[PDB]
């Protein structure tokens, strides 16, 4: 539509941006599932396969109640991970920010898997902190809640 | 503190996300002139000799003057038109789009010369507006404005 196509927009060109392999966003409504959810690097084949959609539990969760950018050369490092269902393709580096407007949090923005194995980089993360900025005036422009 | 470095990087992602053999992304000041002007896909003889920075004098003020995003299959067929200085590259087809946040227009972001002469689409001006509003970010950011503080 407009937000659902604004969406895509930002997570392929946040991929390409840092030349990760994958990318989603998700945004999430008042009980926590996802209203919106955009993904990059996997077609509809292998989505359908991976089965039910991220309930946010692990780094992810992690990003929600922090607000702090996460950047990590190996997600199975941090603490908060869970690993990854079936047929979810394998990844290691991460770079996930918030999709945020004034105190309001939306959901977020990760892209894994950056061209051979090197890490993101600081350059990388401005880059999707201002794509999930963009974000952020999208989901608040389409109003959405309250 | 990475403002140029930002707006080279969103510059050159848009043009090859969208085709474009050119892309520039312009940011004036509050005495009208350029206080930020990327380029891409253009050698050093050429932009020496272009000469003059851009005076934002025809379609490109067209998009200064009201947002909006123009998509054109040929420039000279915008009633604004001014044509080019010489050694400029020729450019026919033409995707514009304001760089801004909130109420303000910090500058354009704009492609020409998809290639095959192919001209740009819904999906290619989606993307860049998606680019433009994260260059508006990262101008906003920078505190460059006063508007800003
Ligand atoms: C294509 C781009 C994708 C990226 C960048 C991505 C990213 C991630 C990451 C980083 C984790 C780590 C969980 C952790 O250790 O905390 C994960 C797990 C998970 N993913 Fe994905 N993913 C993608 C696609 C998908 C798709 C298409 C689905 C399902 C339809 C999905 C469903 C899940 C589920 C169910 C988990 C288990 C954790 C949870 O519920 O939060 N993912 N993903
Ligand atoms: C490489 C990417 C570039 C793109 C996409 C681009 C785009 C354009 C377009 C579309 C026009 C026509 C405006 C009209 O006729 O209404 C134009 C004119 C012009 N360009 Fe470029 N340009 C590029 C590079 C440059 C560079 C590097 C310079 C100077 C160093 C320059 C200087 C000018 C000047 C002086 C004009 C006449 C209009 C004006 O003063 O605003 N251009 N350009």
């Amino acid at each position: 539509g407009k937000l659902d196509a604004t969406l895509r927009a930002i997570v392929h060109t946040a991929a390409e941006l840092v030349d990760a392999r994958y990318g989603a966003l998700g945004v999430r409504g008042y009980d926590h599932r996802l209203v919106e959810f955009v993904y990059e690097g996997i077609d509809e084949e292998t989505r359908h396969l991976i089965g039910s959609l991220p309930e946010g539990r692990g780094v992810l969760g992690a990003l929600i109640e922090e607000p702090k950018p996460i950047r990590l050369d190996d997600i199975s490092r941090h603490p908060a991970s869970v690993g990854f269902p079936l047929h979810h393709p394998p990844m290691r580096t991460f770079l996930g920010v918030p999709v945020r407007i004034r105190d309001e949090v939306f959901g977020n923005l990760y892209l894994t898997e950056k061209a051979d194995g090197q890490p993101f980089s600081d350059d990388d993360e401005v880059l999707v902190q201002a794509l999930a900025a963009a974000a952020g005036i999208a989901v608040d422009n389409a109003r959405l809640f309250e």
